[PDB]
């Protein structure tokens, strides 16, 4: 069956943490990280990914720049637009800017993306387990979640519902000797390696979907 | 010429912090965390190495399994042996063990090991600027080190002379507007993120060898 813990950064899927600083461009962050592991399984090389690229030109998939945005219509934008930029050739600046999409500096395409059933955790452990990383959506709108230092978060007024921020599943484990108690999902934030444990944080898992982690995630399909 | 400052965790190099439990094998995960640094930068790939191989099979390099060890007995380990495995293969279990190596499962070499100056904290500045992470020796025996939660750790009992805790430089920088003052090395533990800085001190640098950082370090040739 499933492995009992799984860590993709581990195996070299995983980019080192970035920041999306004063901009609502997490689902941006959220999509490269999750291309950025589909297309390191794929050719062994990692390549870090343009969020800018994502920010300025997928308004026509129905994305905002800034002001939102949603990870399915960003590998909607990389598989109708034919390729995504590196993030060395188009750099992130944090705010609106024209496209300047290059298709010479394309280092990644997708021919569009699978969902994980809505709700189901033990869907989405199964995608974490045989893919890669996962895009997911949560509900992050807590001062819990902004100053998280470390353990397993769980948050009494989370919603499962109404999120707010995209992050990315990058394994799951427990702790203690029992596999199959305090479990937790391995979450990489954009905010920054200096925020949370190291720009990452432990979900609590197995906990009625907690925060939503299940509720909206979904891969590209490289 | 050198840089002010260096992070190596932000180029791909650093693998998530570990724990090596109730096992003195912080000399395993210090080998393991130089050679993860030094096989990425020849690869590519950043790919989690087996502590538990190097605890249960260096024996007859010298080392003592959970009853401690050396970082050069175990690069001189793995070029001895031909090959050391992924911790994916070969998982940490935190106590001595019979050795289970198998070639098939190998992830890096090396042919043996370079030693930075020894005392000399200004190549050791240069070693971390130019190579990479390097493996380093540390007296931690002070309860202000266990208990050490951010900030510049500077005790002043500390020892440059008798050591016994191996630790990874990864960088190097300064707290404050100037490059002079306040300088401190950038070190990755092996206790867990929930020890410390989120897994990480900062250690005084340029203040006499403190704790005996530049004392003996050392780098695995790949
Ligand atoms: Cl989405
Ligand atoms: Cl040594």
């Amino acid at each position: 069956d499933l492995p009992k813990s799984v860590d993709w950064r581990k195996k070299g899927y995983v980019t080192p943490v970035k920041n999306q600083k004063q901009c609502g461009s997490a689902w941006a962050f959220s999509a490269t990280g999750a291309l950025e592991g589909q297309m390191f399984r794929k050719t062994g090389k990692l390549v870090s990914l343009s969020e800018q690229n994502l920010v300025d030109c997928s308004r026509p998939q129905g994305n905002q720049g800034c002001n939102g945005g949603f990870m399915a219509r960003a590998f909607q934008y990389v598989k109708e637009n034919g390729g995504l930029d590196s993030e060395e050739s188009y750099p992130y600046v944090a705010v609106d800017e024209i496209c300047k999409y290059r298709p010479e500096n394309s280092v990644a395409q997708d021919t569009g993306f699978t969902v994980v059933a809505p709700g189901k955790e033990k869907a989405l452990m199964k995608a974490v387990a045989t893919v890669g990383p996962i895009s997911v959506a949560m509900d992050a709108g807590h001062s819990s979640f902004q100053f998280y230092k470390s353990g397993i978060y769980f948050e009494p007024d989370c919603s499962s519902k109404n999120l707010d921020h995209g992050v990315l599943v990058v394994g799951y484990g427990f702790e203690g000797a029992n596999s199959q108690n305090s479990k937790y999902w391995l979450v990489k934030n954009s905010w920054g390696p200096e925020w949370g444990s190291n720009g990452y944080v432990k979900i609590a898992k197995d906990k009625n979907n907690h925060c939503g982690i299940a509720t909206a995630a979904s891969y590209p399909n490289v």
